[PDB]
């Protein structure tokens, strides 16, 4: 679908993770087209998991701490189309419940902008 | 124009930025969808004007160092339209002097998304 661009109103979009470490889960995540790589809440996978540490530069300012990176891919699938996207590796937010669709997997959906 | 979306490569455009204290400047600033507001660089602006601190959600967190408020509306002339787009007031990034088009100014240009 076409998704118009408001301040006000942050461009979200239901989509069903599965980060193969825990039953695939719903949930809302911001669409951005700013992000390089996808984030994924820390709440979704099991609590065993290993995952790497990684430096994220962020607004706010570089961090090492707050982002994990995956181990195995994560699939997402989106409302409207019917195969998953894969991503080979992405982001996990082990502080504050982020959830962040990035470039990785607009691109995978054939996601655009459009400035008329 | 359609602006395609690649992890590999940041959306980036080329706009004239009016900070209505000195003249207009070309920056090429990242499209942003998940930005509430847009950020330009304090580099714009001369060594003396007035900046509002303000507070800012970021990636790394909550930073209150990092950005400031402008005292003036911005003006933003894109490529491909003649009219600019009026900001009633933007972030203006003092640490990293980035360039970020966020939604305020993504809306009056009548840019959307479009997922297939
Ligand atoms: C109350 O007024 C606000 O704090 N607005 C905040 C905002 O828009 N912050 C923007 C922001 O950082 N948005 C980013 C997404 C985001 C929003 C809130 C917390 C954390 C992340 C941005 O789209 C992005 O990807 N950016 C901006 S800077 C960047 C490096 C180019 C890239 C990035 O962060 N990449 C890192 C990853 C891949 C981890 C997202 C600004 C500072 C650029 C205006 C905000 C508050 C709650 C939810 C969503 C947004």
């Amino acid at each position: 679908p076409v998704i118009p661009l408001d301040p006000a109103r942050r461009p979200v979009i239901k989509a069903q993770v599965d980060t193969q470490t825990s039953h695939p889960k719903t949930i809302e995540a911001l669409l951005d087209t700013g992000a390089d790589m996808t984030v994924i809440p820390i709440a979704l996978f099991s609590s065993n998991t290993p995952l790497k540490n990684t430096s994220v530069l962020g607004a706010g300012g570089q961090t090492q701490d707050h982002f994990k990176l995956t181990s195995l891919p994560v699939l997402i699938r989106l409302p409207f189309r019917t195969t998953p996207i894969v991503l080979t590796s992405c982001l996990v937010d082990t502080k504050n419940n982020w959830a962040i669709i990035g470039r990785d997997a607009l691109q995978q959906c054939q996601g655009v902008l459009y400035l008329p």
